[PDB]
């Protein structure tokens, strides 16, 4: 049923100007990928005018949704004054407050343009406050693509150092991994490197290895090792914030030394944060000489993104939160019920508004558990729903009942249409 | 003259909230910088409502100036649509097209949401291609915080390695550094490492050691060893692009296998990119099975940044690129007159629509050449213009020759009011 002729036509002009025809590895799909032209509230529009509901919304990216029009009159109106300065703004000194003001834990917040920024610069200023070189990170955590951090990024769960072509011994030889939720096994590993380690940098709730939550049990080994080591504990909550209101750690009981955040923190225009208690933070502050670590950007507290900023965490009251939680819930819920109906020993995992279809089992016809996920993604699209091609979703504010409702229709039917192709 | 009360307050506030109230370093002046609230063609009306004709126009990146209408058009169009998608968009295939149009060289594209991200993904691109660790850059040249080209990066001509505190011996070990235009001096440092270089990265006009051009016998001779070597020449173009119709190596005869671009090719919303020969950019190339480098991000050729870069390319004509570099010229020949004339040896350079005061001997009065240009930029400002506080300025397309006239004026009144305040 389903037409794609104009994203195929898309694709073979976008093969001539970029690599496979691409900008962005996770938004590829083979033979090529559906290409959007406009969002309204919790849809997407394809080039083909095919309308569906986005249970994904820019890899979490968009807790408002698609053009929210408090967010549009927001940026929009930014856009008209100017949408970047070689001066500081108003702006950015009340986006920072409003961010500062979320947990006690963001006494000082600067703003980057990306979430891999974020963390680029939360790395360097950890390493600049110890002048220690090696980081700790979680084995199979993704961070972006800066190089310190593109080290078993991949889902493993395997501590062997794995990194990208071409990434030098020089850079993968001072990231060390260890392994999530496991108390013992993390302390082996940092307390051989506690006298070089500058940071432990963490997700709270890691995509790629499940969206399974951090232990209480592990973040207070991180914490205690940390405090007697001097190494900087990095919450990488780029994703993960959305799950409390206060954030991932707050929410699971921890406190960060500093929080890296972006995505919905301005909910869909170009953001990253660092936020962490002012000792941490004081590597960057130039007002009493030049600095311990120099941090400029072009596009650094922009007004336009500060502008979002301001207008996503005014929309995301704690009502707000409370209501996006609930439909996640019931998504999950639903997901479960289907998955055991269909005769799947597929699992959900997820937190507040995030969830992930995890499979398990491949069921007959498919090589494997990611083909069987990735065959799903395709069904939901012909059947009207956009997820991850590995399972991960999320609810969107313009969301209700009937979004929720419509997509339980849709997974329950696609499950049921990719079961009987294998078989076919 | 000058009241500053409302950018006080403005300090005051962010002081608590950001260290040393600063987000981003390049904007910072002691004891608090001016705030501004809106730009309007070639001006900029500071927190205070004090009007100003703004010479620096975000680092270069304003090249046709604030709020343009026909770029505020088309961002607020795309704005509506939806700011991001997790799915390609007409937009990013139509804005690739007219990149690549730009010069031969730009085969394929890839955006990221800064120069910073694109100049990190650029030298990730080089060492995955060649699987060669080392990098060499220029002495004294700026690239951007990411750590493998965070070195040497101060304005110094040293060869000696000199990095950010933190920034490990792992990483620092694989920048060399070579000394801009003197080609036998380059030929023996990248000869040593020939056989470990993935990249040569340069740019063609570096600001940070006096914005004077690459010589044809400097980049002849990097060109010819990158050939015998196998070593990548990398032109990072994100200030220097403007400089050529094609761009800057074009413009001084030359050809990059790779070039970075950002600033002008959106002209103010968050934008980097990677363009070059399609062989080298086949690392990012995810549609024959895995990519050798994966480089998503959650801002890559999102539609708001896609549609700015086709309105400002739109506008950046060859008759626009003509009357910017006219008016550079006045401008270059007007400062070296107000100069000559207050009996001072600071040179003006450089090319088309960019300039840069480079301060020399430092008048009574002043510790160093820095200082009295600092005490120049903030005369400037009283005398209503915006410049950088080490001399780099550049024109915008709403300015005619009026702004350039009215700037010769501003500049010799500051003068003499730098160095009377020097005598006092
Ligand atoms: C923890 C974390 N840190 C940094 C970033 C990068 O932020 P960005 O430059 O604003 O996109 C991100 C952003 N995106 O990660 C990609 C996202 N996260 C995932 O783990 C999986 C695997 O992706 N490669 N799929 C996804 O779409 C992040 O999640
Ligand atoms: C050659 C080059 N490569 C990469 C970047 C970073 O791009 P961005 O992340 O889009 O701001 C830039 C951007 N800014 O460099 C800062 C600019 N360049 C300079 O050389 C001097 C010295 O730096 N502080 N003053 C400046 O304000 C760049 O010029």
């Amino acid at each position: 049923a389903m037409i794609t002729e104009k994203s195929a036509a898309l694709y073979a002009r976008a093969v001539e100007v970029m690599p496979g025809g691409n900008s962005r590895t996770a938004v590829y799909s083979s033979p090529y990928p559906v290409y959007v032209r406009s969002g309204s509230g919790a849809r997407v529009t394809d080039v083909d005018g095919v309308e569906r509901i986005d249970f994904l919304n820019n890899s979490t990216t968009l807790i408002h949704g698609h053009a929210h029009p408090e967010m549009v009159e927001a940026i929009a109106a930014a856009v008209g004054h100017g949408t970047s300065f070689g001066m500081p703004t108003p702006v950015e000194v009340e986006y920072a407050e409003a961010l500062s003001a979320r947990n006690e834990t963001f006494e000082h917040v600067r703003f980057t343009s990306s979430g891999t920024e974020a963390v680029m610069m939360a790395v360097q200023a950890a390493r600049a406050y110890t002048e220690r070189p090696k980081i700790a990170k979680i084995a199979g955590a993704y961070h972006g693509a800066y190089d310190a951090v593109a080290v078993n990024n991949d889902g493993s769960g395997n501590l062997i150092s794995h990194a990208v072509t071409g990434n030098p011994e020089g850079v993968v030889a001072n990231t060390v991994v260890i392994p999530f939720n496991d108390p013992e096994g993390s302390l082996e590993v940092l307390r051989r490197h506690a006298d070089d380690l500058a940071c432990v940098l963490i997700d709270p709730v890691p995509w790629r290895i499940g969206l399974l939550p951090a232990s209480k049990e592990w973040l207070d080994a991180l914490r205690e090792f940390c405090d007697a080591s001097g190494a900087v504990l990095i919450s990488d909550e780029v994703g993960s914030y959305r799950v409390g209101y206060h954030g991932a750690m707050q929410l699971l009981g921890a406190e960060a030394d500093i929080t890296v955040m972006g995505k919905v923190i301005a909910a869909g225009m170009p953001i990253g944060a660092v936020a962490g208690r002012r000792r941490f933070m004081s590597v960057f502050d130039p007002s009493k000489g030049k600095p311990a670590l120099p941090h400029s950007g072009s596009y650094n507290a922009n007004p336009v993104s500060m502008s979002s900023g301001i207008a996503s965490l005014r929309l995301l009251t704690p009502q707000a939160h409370e209501r996006i939680g609930q439909l996640g819930e019931q998504a999950r819920g639903s997901m479960r019920t289907a998955l055991g109906e269909a005769g799947l020993d597929w699992e959900v995992n997820g937190l507040g508004s995030l969830f992930r279809v995890v499979a398990n089992s491949a069921p007959a016809g498919y090589d494997s558990a990611a083909a069987a996920m990735k065959a799903l993604y395709w069904k939901l699209l012909e059947n009207g729903i956009h997820i991850g091609d590995s399972g991960l979703g999320c609810i969107s504010t313009p969301m209700g009942e009937e979004e929720i409702a419509e997509y339980a229709v849709a997974f329950a039917k696609s499950l049921g249409q990719v079961l009987a192709e294998g078989r076919a």
